[PDB]
């Protein structure tokens, strides 16, 4: 939160006045009244086909091919305009316009007069308007261009064309996967995307306020804190200011701290007791401290501004392995910690849209008990709602910049630009304790990943490291990778019949084409995904059918057997590849799956759909990411039974094998789980030919549950469904 | 080629007014029109000092000392004027008024509105005057300014300073030889020196097409070529243009792909099969095709563009054999080749004659039998047809960034003009199958050569080796700085050689034509110092020149008198020099990779090092060094306790034939036997016996049914000229 004076909202209903585009883009207000185009009403925060969807001059583009009649819009102009009210503003008060999201090559007008030019989708934006503003009906116009069209303002090099991200993504900072990609639509869309406001702001404001980690002993309940300040002063105001600070907890003040404001930055150090260490999830406790700090006045006691933020005191360090060779492991309050997590890729194709689906999205990573979640390059960096939940639920967050699968130019205008948004992206992240690591996903000679980016986290944010970058589950491709850590890896998975019947039309919900298994309708391949609409067979769905054929021998023709097949393999797959990470401690020290939620609903590798549908795969991840969890896996003749303990305390409890179809206890007997690590339990003997052992242990009193499937594939679907059924875990 | 709409030549008849430069430049139609000066007619591509000299105003600056004549017009401005018809030009088509070469601070006015600011005479300038342009006569006027001035707009750092190169040259985007250098003049000149052209494009337009090899199957006749195609499509145009891609070869098509455009800039990726390889002289055909697209309307057929190339299947890695200077040999088609060529120095001091010259310039390398050129960094880029022809006669090409025997500035204004430079001319040239390196001829500190130009590199031509870089005392070719000289690849290496009676007639006034000054031999006259060349009229007696003399007393113990008998004799020490040096290198693989000498062509009438002059007189080194060229030749290496007759193999073939070595003044025979030279790589043939006081051995050998000839001058100098120009004569090999 920060206070100023005011802060008045400018959300609610725009007028939006869209337009093709001419070969020379509109600039101005006149240009924009002048052109002939259509006049709608329109909601900020807000994307274009929302807003055309509402006046019913759309289709709803998430059903069928519905996706790619929007592909003339992307040639388009985008016109928002709004009359407003301007605050009264004292002597050396300052009145701010705040774009939260312009999305993206716009020119801002207030009073005819422009105030802006904006031409950076991902990160905010802010124009002194006190000068401009005036009595009464204040208009503020916002004309947008084509951002498709932009692209042919650059002339690229090699390394740019022919990459998955696509050449009109390559010279401007936009979210990359809004073109399209493998797991998300391509709708390019524009609008103003995120808050619009209106701020006042006093003489003496705090412009900048900086929240660091020097140590912490989690022990003797203790911690360093640092506060980098960075204020707006008059000097008259010099020796007339003071900065207080409050670090509190459940209304319980810590810590207050004041001092006389004698230039306008400062670096108050502040030596805690009773204070408690920021843990990821199994590891501790989240515990967060508000830190307030406010410029008060000396004489009168007028507050000027306040700042005020929920901080975690934690230290992180990545340690990396050069010798033995991601080959690295993270490090927290000086405990060696094992990464379990999901990737995160964009909420919406519609990113207004983003923001009302972080709280649902956020619980997904709570039940499945996720430490950490890697926000994808393709995506729009998240808002501070998304990193205030990470911090409180103690979710460590992997932040990739914003650009995807591709290399970008090394000249100085491209360099400036991102620049820009590194700098502001930092500033605005680098005091959640859930942050813990910035990456450029992008060799050695790149200089965006190894000078800019690197440059701008070297100043701005220090106390972070910076790193500047298919069949069956059981090949050796996925057995004996040697890397200690995995951030990418997944498995299709067939959405559940419900998503199916409400994303395809009802000619098409049935995948086969003339009833040929295999051969998948025009619109099960739109939903793959395909970037244009070029209609051709095979290709992504394809995974799914070569999945299922290699586990259960063939593929099914009724539809719910397809589901649960499908489903099944891919629910086996990411369980084997968490067991199999878990399972080979200390040496594997994290492991990142793909993913947990879709962006758009589509037939892809996630565990659960745009509209919550949670297939199998999420169950069956959600058993082997406890704390401590009992697994099994493949052992030189036989099966080995394992505790994995990704916490700071010992346990202690009693495990009960047993085959689901014999009964037979194949092992029964107490564990001692030592902290944080890998303990074995004993070697199992072989079982003949297949079934499913099931996995009973017991903890505190709390009864878990978790099985491993024997034997070798092609197993028969009739009867891994009945070993499921009769093991009692899933549905 | 690339069919655009149209394309109208501006050349031809322009008016030309010059004057000198006031302390404020003049840059307005205004201040050129009211300048008291001197106009003529000019002819465009030129230069100013032709026009001047057509108007009978300036003298014959290849004769005597009259380029020194032509020093005050470095400090004039040229004032250029034309008048033009528009063409016609639809809604959405675009005028594009092209400059190939502005030499080279100009300002350009179309109608009296002002479209650009030249300031690199190396590279083109397009500027789009669609909205300036006007119904009927227009008007187009290029008011150039003095290079020399622009230099003073600059604070030089101390390493810019005192070198070889002028200090004039460090701060300004021209070729360094301009200015003077010890093999061309100093004529710093001006000019629009290549084509002016006006240029129409549809909205939908090609703006690049670069085709890369990513690999070659020379024995299954296949390729994977990339197209990397960026093109200016409006969004109505998206998913209704297609592009088209045609290989083709001598009217036979060999791949025809269609493709819808569904983005402004696209990967296509072409799997071919039944094409061949490109290789290098010697090591195979340089075969091409004809790589063309374009871009049709789907609906109504429109071609809206077309651009068309010559393009060859080849791939290029330089292993670098490993830091010690020239340790490195090119791969090409996964096969190591030896490098044989010569340096490529500028054409024409006056440059826009350089197009004239390029045909039978390179005719004099394929003669010769050269596989790589070095372009050298003090002549400025050559022209797209250079480049064709490299690649019709499988010539590969080394290629120089234009700078020269320098240091240059490490702050950001130079970085970004060499910066502009370098993308244009490596967009320009990299789809040429020649072009088989970059060069930054420049301390692992500099910027310029450790960061701008490999930058450039990295995002334009990742497909290309970049690197970011033999005279001495220039003593007897036989002493241990040449043949105890560890680089495998030696890049410059030269002897001075006399010109050709007949080049010194034209060259001198008739007084001077004979070089002793007052008669005494090894005093030059005045006009052989300013042939030397000597850049600036300071009067001096030895320096450049005394390298002929030298090295004559050095082989033949004394300098002859009569000017006959003096050029024979350094003519004959040329030859035996730079036909040692070639022999030695390609008898001592497969640890010598390569020999790039200086230099196949004077670029003005001089005395020089180079085999051939200006006028195409061929020095007796050119024929020389044309025998041991040859794909396979046998030659002669010394041996410690005598000789080791050698055949080395520049191709993939092996040969068989059968080698005679002859004594020439008593006739008997040394050796003759039957080999067989495996290919691509130096075979010893047998040791021959130590030969007895001084002589020529005579090296016959026949392949295949043809007869070549070459031979071995044995014992140690000095020699005596008459007894070597009768060995020549009774050898029968060479014309005295």
């Amino acid at each position: 939160s920060h206070m100023f004076v005011s802060e008045q909202s400018l959300n609610g209903r725009w007028t939006l006045k869209f337009f093709p585009q001419p070969a020379v883009p509109v600039m101005t207000i006149e240009g924009a009244e002048a052109a002939n185009g259509i006049v709608v009403d329109a909601v900020v925060p807000g994307n274009v086909e929302i807003d055309m969807e509402a006046a019913g001059l759309v289709e709803d583009p998430m059903v069928g091919n519905n996706i790619y009649k929007l592909r003339p819009y992307e040639g388009y102009q985008w016109y928002y305009s709004r009359t407003f009210a301007a605050p009264v503003v004292t002597e050396g008060q300052r009145l701010v316009l705040h774009f939260g999201g312009i999305d993206t090559f716009a020119e801002v007008y207030v009073n005819g007069i422009k105030v802006g030019s904006a031409d950076n989708m991902l990160i905010e934006h802010d124009y002194d308007i006190t000068s401009v503003v005036k009595e009464g009906e204040n208009r503020l116009d916002v004309i947008i261009r084509s951002s498709v069209m932009e692209a042919q303002n650059h002339f690229l090099g090699t390394l740019s064309i022919g990459n998955f991200s696509n050449e009109e993504s390559a010279p401007v900072r936009r979210a990359p996967s809004t073109y399209g990609w493998d797991i998300m639509p391509r709708l390019v869309s524009a609008g103003l995307w995120r808050d619009v406001t209106l701020r006042v702001e006093n003489p003496v404001t705090i412009v900048d306020a900086n929240w660091v980690t020097l140590s912490v002993n989690p022990k003797a309940r203790e911690a360093s804190e640092s506060l980098y300040l960075q204020t707006r002063l008059p000097f008259e105001m010099h020796d007339k200011v003071k900065a207080v600070i409050t670090i509190s907890r459940d209304g319980r003040q810590i810590l207050r701290k004041e001092a006389l404001m004698r230039k306008f930055a400062n670096l108050f150090t502040l030596n805690l007791s009773g204070v408690d260490a920021w843990w990821p999830r199994g590891y501790g406790e989240p515990a967060l401290y508000t830190a307030e700090v406010s410029l008060v006045d000396v004489t009168s006691g007028k507050i000027y501004d306040t700042k005020t933020s929920k901080i975690g005191f934690r230290t992180v360090k990545l340690e990396l392995d050069e010798v033995n060779l991601g080959q690295f492991q993270f490090i927290i309050n000086g405990e060696p910690v094992f990464a379990k997590g999901t990737n995160w890729v964009p909420l919406d194709a519609l990113h207004s849209r983003d923001a009302s689906h972080v709280e649902e999205a956020v619980q997904l990573m709570v039940e499945m008990n996720c430490n950490i979640v890697r926000c994808w390059g393709g995506n729009v960096y998240e808002d501070t709602h998304f990193f205030e939940l990470c911090d409180k639920y103690g979710i460590m967050v992997w932040q990739d910049f914003a650009m995807g699968c591709g290399n970008y130019s090394q000249r100085d205008n491209f360099a400036a630009a991102l620049e820009k948004e590194a700098i502001s992206v930092v500033v605005k992240l680098r005091n959640h304790p859930s942050l813990i690591l910035w990456s450029g996903n992008n060799p050695n000679n790149d200089r965006v990943s190894r000078q800019v980016l690197s440059r701008v986290i070297y100043e701005f944010d220090p106390t972070r490291p910076y790193l500047p970058s298919r069949g069956y589950y059981k090949d050796p491709f996925y057995t004996e990778n040697p890397s200690q850590f995995v951030s990418e890896i997944g498995y299709h998975g067939c959405p559940n019949r419900e998503t199916l019947e409400r994303m395809f039309s009802p000619d098409s919900v049935n995948p086969w084409q003339n009833g040929v298994v295999g051969m998948w309708n025009d619109e099960w391949q739109t939903k793959a995904n395909r970037i244009y609409d070029d209609k051709f067979q095979g290709g992504r769905n394809d995974l799914m059918t070569n999945q299922v054929r290699i586990i259960f021998g063939e593929v099914p023709a009724d539809l719910d057997d397809f589901i649960f097949a499908s489903q099944s393999v891919q629910a086996e797959a990411m369980k084997f590849f968490v067991e199999l990470w878990r399972g080979r401690r200390p040496y594997r020290t994290g492991i990142i799956w793909w993913n947990i939620r879709d962006g758009w609903p589509l037939l892809s590798d996630a565990i659960s759909d745009y509209w919550g549908g949670k297939k199998q795969a999420f169950y069956y991840m959600q058993n082997v990411h406890h704390d401590v969890c009992c697994l099994i896996n493949p052992a030189a003749n036989g099966y080995m039974l394992k505790v994995d303990n990704n916490t700071l305390k010992d346990f202690e409890g009693v495990v009960e094998v047993k085959d689901v179809a014999s009964g037979k206890q194949v092992f029964k007997g107490k564990f001692v789980s030592k902290a944080n690590q890998m303990s074995e339990i004993a070697t199992l003997p072989m079982q003949k030919g297949q079934g499913m052992l099931v996995i009973s242990y017991r903890i505190e009193g709390n009864e878990y549950f978790n099985h491993y499937l024997y034997g070798e594939p092609p197993y028969k679907l009739d009867q891994y469904r009945k070993w499921v059924k009769k093991c009692g875990i899933y549905e």
